[PDB]
């Protein structure tokens, strides 16, 4: 429903296999953050967008088709504002 740009979801019902970035890892759009592997066989979890990737459920935990995996930390608060 609420499928915000800032989030991570899996496609399909499957399990957390392992991951590519710690938590919080900068990645670009397309830039793999994780994997899971499923009944079927094994994927790689990338990014929809740029941004920093933050790890919500933990590890070893079996993924949902819907549930959200993940965060996406979007440039939102783009501040420029820098002296010291």
């Amino acid at each position: 429903m609420e499928n915000d740009p800032t989030v991570l979801r899996s496609p399909s019902a499957g399990k957390l296999t392992q991951y590519t970035v710690e938590d919080g890892g900068h990645v670009e759009a397309g830039s793999s953050y994780a994997e899971m592997e499923v009944m079927k066989m094994i994927m790689t979890l990338n990014v929809q967008e740029r941004g920093r990737v933050k790890y919500i459920k933990r590890p070893g935990a079996v993924l949902e088709a819907g549930c959200v995996v993940a965060r996406l930390e979007l440039d939102d608060l783009e501040h420029h504002h820098h002296h010291h």
